[PDB]
C-alpha cells in the first residue's frame, strides 16, 4: 500500500498523533468503573479514577469527533494492568489512573477494558485510518518501601497472575536497591529509584526475558507504535536490545520520553535518539515554541536557530515527536488570554518537520497547572472551536503534500515577530508565514520562494488572518501585508520524476528483517535497492510502489550502511544514511573492568570484534563507562547490546582529550548468551 496507508507501522511523519489520557477522555462503559474511594464520577478530584475507558474512545472514533479533526493516530495510556491500591501521599489519595504503576505487563487494566475491548479498539480505529500508539513503562513497577511491605503493593511484579516478586525480600534481585535518585548524573538517575517507584533490574535474566515477552503479546495484538516511558532512566545498552527484540520481530514506530528544560540541549539526548533505534519526544522543539509563542522568552531568531541546530543534531529529525504541551508541562493555553497564540503554535507544529502530537483537549482551549491540574476530563466535544478547525485544515497536509512530511526546512523571511519558512520535498513546496506580534501587522518585501509563478490561496482559508500569495517569476513574491498575529499557508504540489526517499524504518535490524522505504517517484515497476554497495533486486524485494518499497535486509555484515534506490529505469535516488544492520539477534550484557585507574578528563571505553562494539574503531568506542553506583571506581561498568550466541573479542581503552591509551596484551574473549542477560567481569591488562 501507499506510504500514506494506515498499514504503515514504520512511518508516522504523515500522521497527526492525538495524545489521550484514557481515564480523562470518554466513559463509554460504566461497568468497568472503579468503586469506593478510588472513583470520582464528577472528575472533580483530578487524582482519583474518572472512568475513562477504551469503549468511550471507540465511541468518539465512530462518532466523527476524532476523524473530523483530521487526526490519524492515537497514543493511549498503558494498556497493562495497574495496581489497585489507593496510595496516600501526605494526606492526598492517589491512583494508577495514569497507567504507570504496573503490576502485570501481561494483563490489561480492568478499568480501561478487557483484551476483547482492546482488540475492539484496534479494529475500530483501523477501520477509520487511525493508528494506535501505546505507552509502555518497563522502567519501574509501582510505589514501594523496602522496610514496609504493607505499603501499596510492595511494587510486586506479576507474570500473568503468577507472582514474580516484590520490593521487600528481593532475593531474586528483580529490582534495584541503591536508594532513590537525585538526578545529579545520568548514571545515578538510571540505577537508582525514581521517587518511590521500585526500579526494575533489567540485568536480571528473569526480568529481561519477561519484559521482552510482554511487549510481543501487545505486538501481536494490533498496536502500530509504542511510547517508551523514562527512556532516560533506563540503561541505554538494554534499551537497544529491547528495540532489537521488537524490530527483528514485529517492527513498529517507537519513540521515548527524554525531558528537556528551557534552553536545554543534551548531547546525550542526541546520541540516544540517533543510535538507540527509537526516536524521542521533541522537548527541544516544544520548549522553544513556548518561549516564542506563549511566554515569549525568546524571538524568532531563537526559533530559527533551534530549527537549524536540531536538524543537524538528530540523524533522523524527521522522526522526533513534536508538540507544544503534554502530561509533563502545564497547558499551553493560559486561562488569562489570547487563544491566537495557541492556534499559531498549533499551526506552527503541524506543518513542521517530524511527527506532531496533540494533547487531548488542546482543541478546546484547556487550562490547568502542572500535573495533576493538566489531566482534567475533556470539557466538551464541540467541533466549532477555531483550534479544531485549524487542526481540521492543516492536518491532512501531511498525507497530501510530501514536502510537509519529508521536506526540509529553510528560513526565508524573518525579523523579531515574523517567520516565513518553506518545506521542500521533490517538486512539493509549502510556505508558512507567521506573525507572532499580536498588536502589529507586518510588511514583507523581498521574500523569495520555490513556488512556481501564479496565485496561491491561504490553505487556512484566511482562518488565521492569512492572505492569498502572489508569486511572480523567479519565485519573488509580491509585497503583501502580513496581518497582526496572522498565519498563512500556501503550498505547491506536483508529480516527482526521480526516485526520492523521505523515510526508512525500521532504522535498525538484522539481516532478513523487512524494512519500509518511503518517498516519491519510485515508479510502479520493481527496481533495485542498494545497501551501501550491495544490491537488492528480484524476489528479495517483497513489494514496489511509487511511494513505498518493501525489501528484505540482505545477508550483509553488521554495521552502518546507506540506503539508495534505483527505479526500474536505473536512475539513482537520494542517499539515506545511518541504517544499522545488526550482527544478529541481541542480548543485554554488562561489562566489568577492574583496576582501571585514571586521571581527570580521562575515561574508559569498550571496543570489540563486533559492529555492535564499534568493530575495533576507537572513534566508535563504547562509553564513557559508569563507575559510581553499581560498581565503584576503579571498577568500571556498562551495559551493551551484543549479538546473541557469538564469541566476542574485546579490549578496553582510556581516553583523555583526543588521546587514546590502549589495553596491554591480547583481547579478552567471552561468549555472549543465546538468551537473557549476562555479566563479564575482567581486569585491566597492563
Ligand atoms: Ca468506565
Ligand atoms: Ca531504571
Amino acid at each position: 500500500a501507499p506510504d500514506t496507508s494506515v498499514s504503515n507501522k514504520q512511518n508516522f511523519s504523515t500522521d497527526v498523533i492525538y495524545q489521550i489520557f484514557t481515564d480523562r477522555f470518554s466513559d463509554g462503559n460504566p461497568a468497568n468503573n472503579p468503586t469506593g474511594a478510588a472513583f470520582d464520577g464528577t472528575c472533580t478530584n483530578l487524582r482519583l479514577y474518572c472512568g475513562g475507558d477504551w469503549q468511550g474512545i471507540i465511541n468518539k472514533i465512530n462518532d466523527g469527533y476524532l476523524t473530523g479533526m483530521g487526526v490519524t493516530a492515537i497514543w493511549i495510556s498503558q494498556p497493562v494492568e495497574n495496581i489497585y491500591s489507593i496510595i496516600n501521599y501526605s494526606g492526598v489519595n492517589n491512583t494508577a489512573y495514569h497507567g504507570y504503576w504496573a503490576r502485570d505487563f501481561k494483563k490489561t487494566n480492568p478499568a480501561y477494558g478487557t483484551i476483547a475491548d482492546f482488540q475492539n479498539l484496534i479494529a475500530a480505529a483501523h477501520a477509520k485510518n487511525i493508528k494506535v500508539i501505546i505507552d509502555f513503562a518497563p522502567n519501574h513497577t509501582s510505589p514501594a518501601s523496602s522496610d514496609q511491605p504493607s505499603f501499596a503493593e510492595n511494587g510486586r511484579l506479576y507474570d500473568n497472575g503468577t507472582l514474580l516478586g516484590g520490593y521487600t525480600n528481593d532475593t531474586q534481585n528483580l529490582f534495584h536497591h541503591n536508594g532513590g535518585t537525585d538526578f545529579s548524573t545520568t548514571e545515578n538517575g538510571i540505577y537508582k529509584n525514581l521517587y518511590d517507584l521500585a526500579d526494575l533490574n533489567h540485568n536480571n535474566s528473569t526480568v529481561d526475558v519477561y519484559l521482552k515477552d510482554a511487549i510481543k503479546m501487545w505486538l501481536d495484538l494490533g498496536i502500530d507504535g509504542i511510547r517508551m516511558d523514562a527512556v532516560k532512566h533506563m540503561p541505554f545498552g538494554w534499551q537497544k536490545s529491547f528495540m532489537a527484540a521488537v524490530n527483528n520481530y514485529k517492527p513498529v514506530f517507537t519513540f521515548g520520553e527524554w525531558f528537556l528544560g528551557v534552553n536545554e540541549v543534551s548531547p546525550e539526548n542526541h546520541k540516544f535518539a540517533n543510535e538507540s533505534g527509537m526516536s524521542l519526544l521533541d522537548f527541544r522543539f516544544a520548549q522553544k515554541v513556548r518561549q516564542v509563542f506563549r511566554d515569549n522568552t525568546d524571538n524568532m531568531y531563537g526559533l530559527k536557530a533551534m530549527l537549524e541546530g536540531s536538524a543537524a543534531d538528530y540523524a533522523q529529525v524527521d522522526d522526533q515527536v513534536t508538540f507544544i504541551d503534554n502530561h509533563d508541562m502545564e497547558r499551553f493555553h493560559a486561562s488569562n488570554a489570547n487563544r491566537r497564540k495557541l492556534e499559531q503554535a498549533l499551526a506552527f507544529t503541524l506543518t513542521s518537520r517530524g511527527v506532531p502530537a496533540i494533547y487531548y483537549g488542546t482543541e478546546q482551549y484547556m487550562s490547568g497547572g502542572t500535573d495533576p491540574d493538566n489531566r482534567a476530563r475533556i470539557p466538551s466535544f464541540s467541533t466549532s472551536t477555531t483550534a479544531y478547525q485549524v487542526i481540521q485544515k492543516l492536518a491532512p497536509l501531511r498525507k497530501c503534500n510530501p514536502a510537509i512530511a519529508y521536506g526540509s526546512t529553510q528560513e526565508r523571511w524573518i525579523n523579531n515577530d515574523v517567520l516565513i519558512y518553506e518545506r521542500k520535498f521533490g517538486s512539493n513546496v509549502a510556505v508558512v508565514a507567521v506573525n507572532r506580534n499580536l498588536n502589529a501587522p507586518a510588511s514583507i518585501s523581498g521574500l523569495v520562494t520555490s513556488l512556481p509563478q501564479g496565485s496561491y490561496n491561504d490553505v487556512l482559508g484566511g482562518l488565521l488572518n492569512g492572505n492569498t500569495l502572489s508569486v511572480g517569476s523567479g519565485g519573488a513574491a509580491s509585497n503583501f501585508t502580513l496581518a497582526a498575529g496572522g498565519t498563512a499557508v500556501w503550498q505547491y504540489t506536483a508529480a516527482t520524476a526521480t526516485p526520492t526517499i523521505g523515510h526508512v524504518g525500521p532504522m535498525m535490524a538484522k539481516p532478513g528483517v523487512t524494512i519500509t522505504i518511503d518517498g516519491r517517484g519510485f515508479g510502479s515497476s520493481k527496481g533495485t535497492v542498494y545497501f551501501g554497495t550491495t544490491a537488492v533486486s528480484g524476489a528479495d524485494i517483497t513489494s514496489w510502489e511509487d511511494t513505498q518499497i518493501k525489501v528484505k535486509i540482505p545477508a550483509v555484515a553488521g554495521g552502518n550502511y546507506n540506503i539508495k534506490v534505483a527505479n526500474a529505469a536505473g536512475t539513482a535516488s537520494n542517499v539515506y544514511d545511518n541504517f544499522e544492520v545488526l550482527s544478529g539477534d541481541q542480548v543485554s550484557v554488562r561489562f566489568v573492568v577492574n583496576n582501571a585507574t585514571t586521571a581527570l578528563g580521562q575515561n574508559v571505553y569498550l571496543t570489540g570484534s563486533v559492529s555492535e562494539l564499534g568493530n575495533a574503531d576507537p572513534a566508535k568506542a563504547i562509553g564513557p563507562m559508569y563507575n559510581q553506583v553499581v560498581y565503584q571506581y576503579p571498577n568500571w561498568y556498562y551495559d551493551v547490546s551484543v549479538p546473541a550466541g557469538k564469541t566476542i573479542e574485546f579490549k578496553f581503552l582510556k581516553k583523555q582529550g583526543s588521546t587514546v591509551t590502549w589495553e596491554g596484551g591480547s583481547n579478552h574473549t567471552f561468549t555472549a548468551p543465546s538468551s537473557g542477560t549476562a555479566t563479564i567481569n575482567v581486569n585491566w591488562q597492563p
